[PDB]
């Protein structure tokens, strides 16, 4: 049995969860036996973008939905869809083509999490906590409850957990320290940079095998820009409940994962509604996408040197924006360290 600290031994058993992974693809109405866990692969999930890139243009050149029908089919065709004997809804909007693309980015990360478990050796002797967690190639270790970092970390969950994301709150259960083989190596062109920032990253406990083995990364060149309102590029967020909304937790499953990354953002690129980018300008090495609401910047915290915005929600003077708050986009996977990994109790007030 594995010498393990208890919460790390926990955080495996939940990300490398296969009832978990099947659950996930359940929820986005895949037919499991025309497609299972096991027949999920990159070059189907990759032809699967490029048909939505297809229905993407089809729609913004104003085909008709007889039109249209032949590419909607055509996805469902790459991905099948479990609705039995019933046509399947057409794809003729750019919102059914985000959540398409949503997906789609998912299974990128249920793929590896599946590869990694059904990749590798089978030693009886070795307890199966031990072998998955030298998969994800990552040092964790608990941070101790009392310690400074701890207690920042938890001013952070604390002071920005935004009043129109009050349906639940947020106990924090475990704080871990992070480092992913070779990220702090592929992070040194940016270490010095200015504008460095501790941001959260939500997302599913599915996507944690993937996150931790191969990083927070871009959705591929076959993706459609415009299913992300800011372009292909890692989005971040200064508001905890921001990114908790992310780990689509609920009363059946309120447990959910977050991570504190520093972020090298530079110049930022101000904006305050969508722009489908594919390139920063010259001289900007980030996108900001500007919220109404924003944690007040004198209460800002160092940590190690990256600054850490987590002073209370108040209003950045901002007009006639499309985000209540502030989310940050970088364009190059080696602008990112994660630096925490949280473990959180989502308590519903519904
Ligand atoms: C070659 N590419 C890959 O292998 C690959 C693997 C996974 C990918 N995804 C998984 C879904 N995820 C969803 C998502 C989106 C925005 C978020 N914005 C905030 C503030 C937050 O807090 N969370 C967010 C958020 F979770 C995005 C990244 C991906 F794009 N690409």
């Amino acid at each position: 049995k594995s010498k393990l600290p208890k919460p790390v031994q926990d955080l495996i058993k939940m990300i490398f969860d296969v009832e978990s992974m099947k659950k996930a693809m359940v929820e986005y109405e895949i037919d499991l036996q025309k497609m299972p866990l096991g027949k999920l692969s990159k070059r189907q999930i990759q032809a699967a973008y490029s048909i939505l890139s297809e229905v993407q243009q089809a729609v913004s050149q104003g085909s008709s939905d007889s039109q249209i029908l032949d590419l909607s089919n055509r996805f469902y065709t790459l991905i099948p869809h479990d609705f039995g004997m019933k046509k399947p809804p057409l794809l003729n909007n750019a919102d059914s083509v985000q959540a398409k693309a949503e997906m789609l980015d998912n299974l990128l990360d249920i793929e590896v999490a599946y590869s990694l478990l059904r990749g590798g050796s089978d030693d009886s002797s070795k307890d199966p906590i031990d072998v998955n967690y030298e998969k994800l190639k990552t040092d964790i270790k608990v941070v101790d409850r009392d310690s400074e970092e701890a207690e920042i970390i938890r001013k952070y969950v604390k002071n920005t957990h935004a009043t129109t994301h009050n349906a639940y709150d947020l106990e924090v259960i475990d704080i871990f320290k992070i480092e992913r083989e070779g990220e702090c190596q592929r992070y040194k062109p940016f270490k010095q940079l200015h504008n460095r920032r501790l941001l959260w990253h939500g997302s599913r406990t599915t996507n944690f095998a993937g996150i931790l083995s191969q990083g927070l990364r871009i959705a591929p060149p076959e993706a459609p820009v415009t299913g992300y309102m800011f372009g292909k590029g890692i989005y971040f967020a200064d508001m905890v409940s921001k990114s908790a909304n992310y780990c689509h937790t609920s009363q059946g499953d309120p447990i959910g994962l977050i991570l504190l990354g520093e972020v090298a953002l530079g110049n930022m690129y101000e904006l305050k509604h969508a722009s489908h980018i594919s390139k920063l300008p010259k001289g900007k090495h980030s996108v900001k996408g500007l919220g109404k609401t924003t944690p007040d910047p004198s209460a800002n915290i160092s940590l190690d040197g990256v600054d850490v915005p987590l002073g209370t929600g108040i209003s950045s003077g901002v007009n006639d924006t499309s985000l209540l708050y502030n989310e940050y986009i970088v364009y190059d996977i080696a602008q990112v360290n994660l630096k925490y990994l949280l473990k959180l109790k989502f308590n519903f007030k519904t």
